[PDB]
């Protein structure tokens, strides 16, 4: 896969506040190149988001508001700590708790990374470990670096 994939840590994460652009989908919509959101809603977000962040600005995909588990629906956010409801028309405001989380990180081509991470995140919990199904998130934290912290019990 051309990756590094760092591995994965077991950590305690300090909670924080997110806004940007959400929908509601889920795995198998995503699956069908035909059907899925979650491509569209980074394009609204570069589109619309990217030319109000800062060079501090740090960004994110959550993954929250599980319908059931990994076979339901859920809301994905394509976010950043610096934006606000109000500097920007559509947005939602989530905030993200303190909690147990094991992370995961890759570096490599993106978005192939983070695609190929999620696959690792799969490996890992299909376990030590199980799912919160709360809050998880993606924090792409350089150019060709992604975190994947995913909340557990």
């Amino acid at each position: 896969e051309n990756l590094y994939f760092q591995g994965m840590n077991i950590s305690e994460i300090n909670g924080f506040e997110v806004t940007g652009f959400v929908v509601r989908t889920t795995n198998a919509d995503e699956m069908n190149p035909m059907t899925a959101k979650i491509g569209n809603l980074w394009e609204k977000f570069y589109l619309n988001a990217a030319p109000k962040l800062t060079d501090k600005s740090k960004v994110y995909g959550l993954y929250t508001n599980y319908e059931s588990d990994f076979t339901g629906a859920f809301d994905v956010i394509a976010c950043s700590d610096t934006l606000s409801p109000q500097l920007l028309s559509e947005s939602v405001k989530t905030k993200v708790s303190s909690g147990k989380y094991v992370t995961f990180s890759a570096t490599g081509e993106m978005p192939q990374v983070v695609i190929d991470l999620w696959n690792e995140v799969w490996n890992y919990f299909a376990c030590p470990h199980k799912r919160a199904y709360t809050t998880d998130f993606e924090y792409y934290k350089s150019a060709n670096t992604v975190e994947i912290s995913i909340a557990v019990r």
